[PDB]
């Protein structure tokens, strides 16, 4: 019974930040990458590291970039909206679930709120349907440490998994992570750590030689 959150335009998009994309070369991104309103210079990203469209708002950016600025500020508002439906669910199933430590846990459908900081630092489970949807609502970071892999079971998709964080995500060297994140500030990964989502900040993403894939 827990509605999906509806991404509009942002969808398409992989990667989608207001403030920029850095990167250690090479990093491995497939699906579209956008940033806006910052001028398209802010995109640190090589033709060779996307497979994809690289969208940028003015005439500044990667050689293949594509200018469109219409279709990113529409981008950038979904994702606000997105951003905002999430953070807005009310009744949550879970609240301060591990005390921010959630190493170890196997997470069943519905929406989940942690009032401070969130913590993984071993591998999670997260288990449940192919039509089942998980919302993580995090009022401070999100951490995810070194080599820490998130394992789907039981159907459960990428595509229905939405972390919403009031504060910054660093995703460890070398972790796996699953879901859609909706950063209210930056989302930064760290040498080798591979996505199966999308990286929607509205602040900066920064990767080193990241694996990033849209969900299917």
């Amino acid at each position: 019974t827990l509605d999906l959150v509806n991404l509009g335009v942002a969808a398409n998009f992989a990667i989608l930040s207001k403030t920029g994309i850095t990167d250690v070369y090479k990093s491995a991104i497939t699906g579209d990458v956008g940033a806006c309103p910052i001028t398209g210079a802010a995109i640190l990203l090589k033709c060779d590291e996307v497979t994809g469209t690289i969208f940028s708002v003015d005439a500044a950016g990667p050689a293949c970039k594509i200018t469109d600025a219409s279709r990113c500020t529409t981008a950038v508002g979904d994702m606000q909206i997105a951003y905002d439906n999430a953070a807005g669910r009310l009744n949550p199933d879970f609240l301060n679930l591990g005390a921010g430590t959630i190493g170890g846990k196997t997470l069943t459908p519905g929406l989940y709120k942690w009032t401070s900081t969130l913590n993984i630092p071993t591998d999670i489970t997260i288990s449940g349907s192919s039509t089942d949807v998980w919302i993580f609502q995090v009022a401070g970071n999100l951490n995810m440490s070194s080599a820490v892999r998130i394992t789907l079971a039981g159907g459960a998709q990428a595509k229905n998994i939405f972390w919403q964080t009031a504060g910054a995500v660093t995703l460890g060297s070398t972790s796996h992570f699953e879901g859609n994140i909706l950063s209210q500030t930056g989302i930064n990964m760290k040498t080798a750590a591979s996505i199966n989502g999308r990286m929607m900040a509205q602040t900066a993403v920064t990767l080193q030689m990241n694996t990033v894939t849209i969900p299917q």
